């Protein structure tokens, strides 16, 4: 019969894994866990939602058989995960900046200015390394106190600029009064996959196959148009 898979995610990753006004849990990544469910008869997804530095321990302890974060590989996640092989998004950085900022048109213009990243971030260290390839032109800072850190220290000019993701720039945009806009060339664009606990190979496979599926028949890019619009 029909086989339950719980499914790790977020409720905090704007266009990603997120909680619309409505009051219900959508984003690129849900919506598409759903569409799977609906190409896959013998499955039943079911979600269990929690922070994100506890998706991989739950994984890995097999509290949850598959994450869905807008995951990406590493040498050590390989070691302990299992990834699909269908990449179901790439994930574009760019230089962000105040939206009637015009005196940056890519990293290369950030000589004496400050740059504020997330200290976790793969975006953080896609600035440090370019920034120590390149005699280290600008000076990198890390947020701590609260949300819309970023944000609000590009409004002031405290901060020059940031990196981000064309989605987040259009959520930021939507919700928020401080505009901003990417400039430059894409830094990094990473390929995105599902990750499984080491005993789910059959579900993976079976998951690459409605992938192919959902791209074939356009659904795929018809999702990352409506969600992340089309640098993905």
């Amino acid at each position: 019969k029909v086989q339950t898979i719980t499914v790790g995610t977020g409720t905090q990753f704007p266009n990603i894994c997120f909680i619309d006004e409505k009051g219900d849990l959508t984003g690129y990544d849900v919506e598409l866990i759903k569409e799977l469910d609906k190409r896959l008869p013998h499955y039943k997804f079911t979600f269990k939602t929690m922070e994100f530095s506890n998706l991989l321990v739950s994984l890995g302890q097999h509290k949850v058989d598959i994450v869905a974060h807008q995951m990406e590989k590493s040498k050590e996640r390989e070691k302990k995960f299992l990834f699909n092989k269908v990449a179901y998004n790439h994930f574009p950085l760019k230089i962000t900046v105040l939206q009637n900022n015009d005196t940056i048109r890519g990293i290369e213009d950030l000589k004496g200015k400050r740059v504020i990243t997330s200290a976790t971030s793969n975006g953080a260290l896609v600035l440090k390394k370019w920034n120590e390839d390149n005699g280290r032109p600008f000076e990198i800072a890390y947020e701590g106190q609260g949300a819309n850190e970023t944000a609000n220290q590009l409004k002031s000019g405290r901060a020059d600029a940031t990196i981000s993701t064309p989605f987040a720039v259009d959520f930021q945009n939507k919700t928020s009064t401080i505009k901003e806009k990417t400039v430059g060339n894409v830094l990094s664009n990473a390929k995105v996959y599902f990750m499984f606990n080491k005993n789910e190979q059959t579900l993976s496979d079976d998951i690459d196959k409605a992938l192919q599926e959902i791209i074939d028949d356009g659904t795929l890019k018809r999702l990352s148009l409506k969600w992340l619009g089309d640098d993905y």
